[PDB]
């Protein structure tokens, strides 16, 4: 229980990546227009695009009339890369367009090459806020420009940031690039921490909502660990940064992230009846890191309990049998499912 910073700003959160533990949070399930952070969700979906071999970074993408200027009046003074109908763009520039630059334009072009239309992307925005449990989060456009019904809160953003990071990690790997060149012009990135001393930081958007001030979706490593930090509606370009970084170095000097369970680690053996087995295997899966205060490994306690006092097959992997108890000094920090690692059919 090391207490909690203030923070100088309408809503934030922070959460370490292995664990998934909330060290810092306030206001997180507040809703906002998350406006341009929902370019962080338009380049998650290419990712995955690009992840399954179904576009290439190669590809030679066509720009439509309503990737313009004239032919779309939504993008009228918003961030652009200045693409004109029939312009031919490979996808690794708007990709990086998208990233770097955050252009409006890019998110459109690469829209309409991924899905078909905006329409059908935005579908697919929203289907992976649902996979990826963003129980507050409705995107409404390709590019985050405000818009009615969009919205999204600091602790979706952070397990939107998170699943970047793990699921498409090429694609997160762009958000760290200070500059690209397009036209033989020089785009800056305008996440003011790529430059910090303080921190090692390597994402990952900025926005503005209307009528709450700046906001920050940032992420840092120090070590083995990594954090992620939400900050929204700072009031100041000058906030935004400072209490975003703020944060992380807080989450680094006071903690540490430990995986006591390794990912297909076994952590307890248990006989199972009626089965092609006679006995299963049980873990944490990805479950298994906990973050402590530092110096606390050596008091860190793993337990488990079983709901049924006997497993009979079928047993699937990652069906839950119980649960495993993390305590420090005698003391419940953590529980975590106790899943099946490996099938075990009905026998006969
Ligand atoms: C995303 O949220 C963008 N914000 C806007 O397009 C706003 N409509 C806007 C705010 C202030 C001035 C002009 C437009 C991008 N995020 C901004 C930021 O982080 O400060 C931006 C100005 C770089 S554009």
């Amino acid at each position: 229980t090391v207490e909690a910073p203030s923070v100088d700003a309408r809503a934030w959160i922070l959460m370490d990546y292995a664990s998934g533990k909330v060290l810092a949070e306030g206001n997180a399930d507040e809703k906002l227009d998350p406006a341009s952070l929902t370019k962080i969700m338009t380049s998650y979906v290419v990712g995955q695009a690009l992840k399954a071999d179904k576009i290439k970074l190669t590809d030679m993408v066509t720009v439509g009339k309503d990737a313009w200027a004239t032919g779309n009046p939504a993008l009228r003074g918003s961030s652009v890369m200045f693409l004109k109908p029939g312009d031919q763009v490979s996808v690794a520039d708007l990709n990086k367009g998208v990233i770097i630059q955050s252009g409006n334009d890019a998110c459109i072009a690469l829209a309409d090459y991924v899905a078909g239309s905006q329409e059908s992307f935005i579908g697919l925005m929203n289907g992976y806020a649902k996979k990826l449990g963003l129980t507050n989060t409705t995107f409404q456009t390709v590019h985050g420009l405000d818009a009615p019904g969009q919205f999204s809160t600091a602790r979706d953003m952070a397990l939107l940031g998170k699943a970047l990071i793990h699921d498409v990690p090429e694609e997160y790997a762009i958000h760290k690039e200070k500059e690209f060149t397009f036209n033989k012009i020089r785009q800056p990135n305008r996440n003011r921490l790529l430059w910090s001393s303080n921190l090692n930081v390597d994402g990952m958007k900025t926005g503005t909502t209307a009528g709450a001030g700046y906001n920050l979706v940032a992420s840092a490593t120090q070590g083995d660990m990594r954090l992620i930090s939400v900050v929204l509606g700072a009031k100041t370009d000058r906030i935004r940064f400072n209490e975003s970084e703020k944060l992380l170095t807080w989450g680094f000097r006071f903690f540490e992230t430990v995986t006591p369970i390794k990912p297909d680690a076994t952590f307890v053996t248990q006989r199972v009846w009626f089965g092609d087995k006679s006995e299963v295997n049980l873990g944490a899966g990805e479950a298994g890191s906990v973050t402590i205060p530092r110096g606390q490994l050596k008091n860190l306690k793993a337990s488990y309990t079983l709901t049924e006092p006997q497993l009979t097959a079928p047993l699937k992997k990652g069906q839950v049998v119980g649960t495993i108890d993390f305590q420090l000094n005698g003391k419940s920090i953590e529980q975590r499912p106790l899943i099946v690692m490996e099938n075990v059919e009905e026998g006969g």
